[PDB]
Parts: structure tokens; C-alpha cells; sequence
């Protein structure tokens, strides 16, 4: 069906990604995160005839000319981490810039976050995509993770605005907490705070209402978005909105022999109730989520207990 480039191979997005691309019969080239051992990508079927990688550096957009050459689609899942702000705008736009121009490329489809739109310092607990973190807020107030929430920020408003300027196909997507199976020799960050109930302990408990999303409907909206011309710009890509309580009683259900902390004992949990992202706009471009809340803890759950983390 063509080829697609797809940054940061070896993350947990981008390999899943990769995974999906190659599944659905795309051949894929891959620029990632130098750490050794892409076995886990290689193995991957259909990998030893479709999958290619290159060298580049975020910030170097010839140095993706290679890559790009040829491709129909660009998923950019990739990043670095005045002079960090630079780090985070090339990093976000060094593959974009090398994309000016392509005689090929039909949609290039930018990774973003959460942390994007929910430091807006308004206490609205159902978000769409015109709202956005405030920077300024961020760096004054620094809340707990402010850093990084900057850095998303910058670099999805930079995106969209060189893409608007270059006449770019470009559409962002905003992830919450993506969950599911994964490919990647690491446990997902994501995944090991979603399942604090069954991973960790009460004292882990930072979260207490989670924007979440299964991996495998993140891929599937990606090729969605690629293959069917629906307008650019921002879509939230967030189907599920779960307190803790509903997580402690759909989780105590479903594995009873993990020591679960019960709705009672959650009674009054102190914690960050984070905004639903609300996806409707994804939806009435005709995307359907094929994911439901338990599919994304069992695969997660099935998945840690069969590599060692539970």
C-alpha cells in the first residue's frame, strides 16, 4: 500500500506503529533513538523484506531525505527528549522541513500529548482541540511535569504552524495515557502508571482520573488518517476517561488474584483528576475505535505477566 517513514522506531509508539504498518501491508522505514539491538523490529513479521532503517538527527532535515524518499506517509513519534527551546522546535520540525516539497508524502502525522492541552489553568474537566497549555502558566507555576508539558506544547504549535506556512498535509493527535501490548524491550512509562492498582502501591498514587487510549487504536487511527482525506490539524485521540474507583472495581473483578485497593479504601484518595480529551471530532471524521476499556488493561496486564513486570 506504499511506504510510510516512521520516526523513533524502537519507542514504544513507534515500534507498535511499525508493528500495525507491516501487518497491514505497508512497507515501513524507521530513523530511532540510538541507546545496539533492533531484533524485537526485525523479527517483526514481515520485516525482513519491508522494513528499512536509516540514520538521521532530529534537527538535521537533510539528513532525512533518504528516509522519506518515496513515502506516502510521514509519522513523526519522535523527540529530543533559548537553547531547549530550539532543541524542541528542530525536534519536532527537522523531518518536517525535509518533507517541503515531496513529490510523494500525502499526510504527515505528528505525535502529541495530554500535557499539550491540560496546563491551560482553567478547571474545565472535558477539553477539545482548541484548547491549549498555557506556556507561560508552566514555566511560573511549574507543576509536576511542567517540563515536559512545555516542550509538547511548543512543538505541536510549531508543527502546525509550519505546516499551515509550507502547504504540508498535517494532522496532529493528541494522546492521553496510551495502553495495551508492546514490542519494546522497556515497560512503557504509560502502561506502568495505568496499572498502578496491580503494579504498584498506594503511595505511587499520583493520578487519580485517567485520559486513556489503546495502542493498537492509536495505530489504527494513524493509517485511518493517512489513507482517508478528512481535514488536517488537531484531533484528540482519548475514547476513555477512567477514576481510579472504576479502575479499582473493573480491575478487582477481572483479576481477583491481585491485592487490589477497593473502592472504600480509595475513599477521599487525594490525586490529579485529569481532563477527558474529548474525541468526538475523531469520531465524526468517520473513525471507529475498535478498543474497549478492558481490551486495553487485559493486553497490558497479559502482556507485563508474559515479559517478566507482573
Amino acid at each position: 500500500k506504499g511506504r510510510v517513514c516512521v520516526t523513533g522506531g524502537t519507542g514504544f509508539l513507534g515500534s507498535w506503529i511499525i508493528k500495525s504498518l507491516l501487518e497491514n501491508g505497508y512497507s515501513v522505514n524507521t530513523t530511532i533513538r540510538a541507546d545496539r539491538d533492533v531484533s524485537f523490529l526485525t523479527n517483526l513479521p514481515g520485516a525482513s523484506e519491508k522494513l528499512h532503517f536509516f540514520n538521521a538527527d532530529l534537527s538535521n532535515p537533510d539528513s532525512f531525505a533518504a528516509a522519506i524518499e518515496g513515502c506516502v506517509g510521514i509519522f513523526h513519534t519522535a523527540s529530543p527528549i533559548e537553547i531547549v527551546t530550539k532543541r524542541t522546535v528542530d525536534g519536532a520540525l527537522g523531518i518536517l522541513k525535509a518533507c517541503v516539497n515531496s513529490k510523494t508524502v500525502k499526510r504527515f502525522i505528528y505525535t502529541s500529548s495530554g500535557s499539550a492541552v491540560s496546563f491551560n489553568g482553567k478547571d474545565k474537566d472535558v477539553l477539545d482541540e482548541s484548547d491549549w497549555s498555557d506556556v507561560d502558566l508552566l514555566r511560573s507555576v511549574k507543576p509536576f511535569g511542567w517540563n515536559y508539558a512545555v516542550s509538547k506544547t511548543l512543538a505541536e504549535k510549531a508543527v502546525l504552524e509550519f505546516g499551515e506556512q509550507n502547504g504540508i498535509d498535517v494532522v496532529t493527535l493528541i494522546l492521553p495515557f496510551i495502553v495495551g501490548r508492546f514490542v519494546c524491550p522497556k515497560l512503557p512509562d504509560s502502561i506502568e502508571k495505568a496499572l498502578v492498582l496491580v503494579l504498584g502501591k498506594k503511595e505511587q498514587i499520583g493520578v487519580t482520573r485517567f485520559h486513556m487510549v489503546h495502542v493498537d487504536d492509536v495505530a489504527r487511527a494513524h493509517i485511518y488518517l493517512l489513507e482517508n482525506s478528512v481535514p488536517g490539524g488537531r484531533y484528540n485521540c482519548s475514547p476513555f476517561i477512567v477514576p481510579i474507583e472504576e479502575m479499582s472495581q473493573l480491575l478487582s473483578a477481572k483479576y481477583p488474584e491481585y491485592q487490589i485497593l477497593t473502592v472504600d479504601e480509595l475513599k477521599e484518595i487525594k490525586g490529579a483528576r485529569l481532563p477527558d480529551l474529548n474525541t468526538k471530532k475523531l469520531v465524526d471524521a468517520g473513525f471507529d475505535f475498535k478498543y474497549t476499556i478492558e481490551d486495553m488493561f487485559d493486553d497490558a496486564i497479559q502482556c507485563c505477566k508474559e515479559k517478566g513486570y507482573l
